[PDB]
């Protein structure tokens, strides 16, 4: 068996091996990287994602969330309050303000150690899930708005033809921006390019372990986990390392920084944070070894959750006996 120990992976594609999106994913999985739940892809050096980044500062951000916390410097969750519009101009100087800047640091362990002793402490806000793509359209290779869509591989695979699309999605991060432990919606994988700017902390479990991690995280949200049987999916609760270790629950991190691509695989429980200032965008896709965990993905039906329009005919075609209650808590 490939990667037994779960180690999170790191690729060096040539220029070659990166014309072909959907082999290379099949190469990484016949060296065992999914079985840590993320890989990190390093492009070829003759790669660029597009010319340079000297027009984004027109970009919107309609709804900004401040990301506020509650609960212990390692056990928390967060909540999104709603702020005013504003362009990415305006994020990228808000940003880098004496508020919100990253602090002095030695490196990327004692920005770590900072971010978990004093996030709590602090608000910082989240461009999150804007709609829109950095790629030029020249670049062929790894091109995030040129992917085979979801709704083709379910069409390939298993016959049935359903509407909905699948587009990217752009982040503007600053100091300490969150994402909550999830998998992706219907435990599909992700794909996150790191435009610009400061780097992004990930820390993921191994897909054969996800269950131990739903397990510590009903202990330590016992409220939570009594709203909802698949409270993860509401993207709101963060655990340590350092709690995590406490408790035994296998992990590991990495560090991505600008020019490189993260993939995190179905059923990977992933969380993390911005270093400062950055930019990323990511989609999420599919291969036809996601289909059994699309089928088997836990979903959330109290409400929280509320997803994209595409979702419903994976449910409705993959799930259809979960369908009529998750789609109740839709509406
Ligand atoms: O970059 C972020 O804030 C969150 N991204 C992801 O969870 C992902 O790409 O799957
Ligand atoms: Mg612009
Ligand atoms: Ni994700
Ligand atoms: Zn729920």
């Amino acid at each position: 068996a490939q990667n037994p120990n779960c180690n999170i992976m790191i690729f060096h594609p040539t220029k070659e091996e990166f014309n072909d999106f959907d082999k290379y994913i099949a190469y990484m999985e016949s060296q065992g990287a999914h079985r840590a739940g993320l890989a990190k892809i390093i492009p070829p050096k003759e790669w660029k994602a597009r010319e340079t980044y000297d027009n984004i500062s027109e970009i919107l951000i309609a709804t900004p969330l401040q990301q506020v916390a509650s609960g212990r410097a390692g056990v928390f969750t967060q909540y999104h309050k709603k702020k005013k519009a504003m362009t990415v101009g305006e994020y990228r100087h808000l940003a880098n303000s004496k508020k919100y800047q990253t602090p002095p640091h030695q490196n990327f362990e004692d920005l770590e150690r900072k971010y978990w002793k004093n996030r709590i402490y602090n608000s910082p806000i989240y461009g999150a899930d804007i709609s829109g793509s950095l790629f030029d359209e020249n670049t062929k290779q790894w091109n995030l708005g040129h992917l085979g869509t979801i709704q083709d591989l379910l069409e390939k695979e298993c016959g049935v033809v359903i509407e909905g699309v699948n587009t990217p999605y752009l982040y503007f991060g600053m100091w300490k921006t969150t994402f909550a432990w999830h998998t992706e919606d219907m435990d599909l994988y992700s794909i996150n390019y790191l435009h610009l700017g400061e780097p992004k902390t990930w820390y993921v479990v191994p897909p054969e372990h996800g269950q131990r991690l739903e397990r510590l995280a009903r202990e330590l949200f016992p409220g939570s986990s009594r709203g909802c049987g698949a409270f993860l999916r509401h993207k709101v609760a963060l655990i340590s390392p350092t709690v995590l270790k406490e408790n035994g629950i296998p992990f590991n991190r990495i560090t991505q920084e600008a020019g490189e691509f993260m993939v995190t695989f179905p059923y990977g429980y992933h969380a993390g944070f911005n270093h400062g200032f950055n930019c990323a965008e990511a989609i999420n896709f599919a291969t036809p070894r996601w289909i059994d965990y699309g089928k088997m993905a836990s979903q959330c039906s109290c409400g929280e959750a509320r997803v994209t329009f595409s979702m419903d005919a994976f449910v409705r075609i993959l799930q259809p006996e979960r369908y009529d209650l998750w789609k109740r808590g839709q509406d």
